[PDB]
């Protein structure tokens, strides 16, 4: 009964993109019953030196909806409350590379998602730093895999982001988790996730911001 | 001051694809001051025989958040109360194709959307009748173009579909809208729609259904 109401999630993220130091918090709920994610992003620095829809998969997994009959399949909540660490490189083709190192456990009543960002080799003519991005975002599919050695999962999958000019922004990420407590976990089956996510912005907002629906469920089993 | 706030929609489709007769009624509210759609619909019929996300298309553009420096190019708004008439002929990659009519009008206080939707050349083995679409959507650039000699604009676009095999099933739309009344009404420059949505399901609804959230936005001047 950790996951079985609505969730208070708070997210922090301190980057660094090619020397551009910025900082972002978020605030939102989540209602694993049902995958389903609400969040708000402030830019706590000023103006943030790289498009918002980049920044969508660092800013929370253990809310996807894992029907019941795949519930030992659920490594996420499995690692609560004491939590895990997600580790990560996304590559962007043609482009930089972001690292992000991230602490996700529950602090209270609240689920917490603590990050730390570095990007680098990022292309100042390129779709990233040109800000050439719409604001925008597709459904991906999440592909998971148990690291046995590790005790966590492999994650990996492609993300797609539309640029104004029609075409699209690939990004590659390779992903791991493995949890902070050294208490037993769930390893699952192969198997992925189907996302679903919508960006708009607070019309009362006057920070730089990025307003997040998402929704989210376990399937492949 | 048509839709400077709040605005119900109704949504009323009858459908016939292979023989498979059906009907689907839906009921939202969109706030084109912010491109917002929010509807639910319900297959009046029983069990819809063909995915949901096909008929994303089919069952309302004037809610489309067009900046203040593109009015000029709002036909969708510039033809309402009286309304406009929108046909469409959907072509599914190696499957089948939708023919669709369609009056959106305002009656009363409600926006209205009555369409007509035939299929046909379906296959049984295809995605479409196998069922095998995956339940979301992706974000797609509608592209208008004004219609000169019929006073109207020609719009074009082709839709991605995730199979549950993470392959993507194209639907390629050709449209039409036509104004009903016989008053002027503003034809555009060449632009596009950058449109967002996200299915879900009501935890506490029985009947067949899809909910729906979308954002629209107008852009490319």
């Amino acid at each position: 009964e950790l996951f079985t109401g609505v969730v208070p999630i708070l997210v922090e993220l301190d980057g660094d993109v090619n020397g551009h130091k910025f900082s972002v918090s978020g605030e939102g709920e989540g209602d694993a019953t049902y995958g389903k994610l609400t969040l708000k992003f402030i830019c706590t620095t000023g103006k943030l030196p790289v498009p918002w829809p980049t920044l969508v998969t660092t800013l929370v997994q253990c809310f996807s909806r894992y029907p019941d009959h795949m519930k030992r399949h659920d490594f996420f909540k499995s690692a609560m409350p004491e939590g895990y660490v997600q580790e990560r490189t996304i590559f962007f083709k043609d482009d930089g590379n972001y690292k992000t190192r991230a602490e996700v456990k529950f602090e209270g009543d609240t689920l917490v998602n603590r990050i730390e960002l570095k990007g680098i080799d990022f292309k100042e003519d390129g779709n990233i730093l040109g800000h050439k991005l719409e604001y925008n975002y597709n459904s991906h599919n999440v592909y998971i895999m148990a690291d046995k050695q590790k005790n966590g999962i492999k994650v990996n999958f492609k993300t797609r982001h539309n640029i104004e000019d029609g075409s699209v922004q690939l990004a590659d990420h390779y992903q791991q988790n493995t949890p902070i407590g050294d208490g037993p976990v769930l390893l699952p089956d192969n198997h992925y996730l189907s996302t679903q996510s919508a960006l708009s912005k607070d019309p009362n907002e006057k920070r730089d911001h990025m307003v997040l629906l998402e929704f989210v469920t376990a399937a492949g089993i």
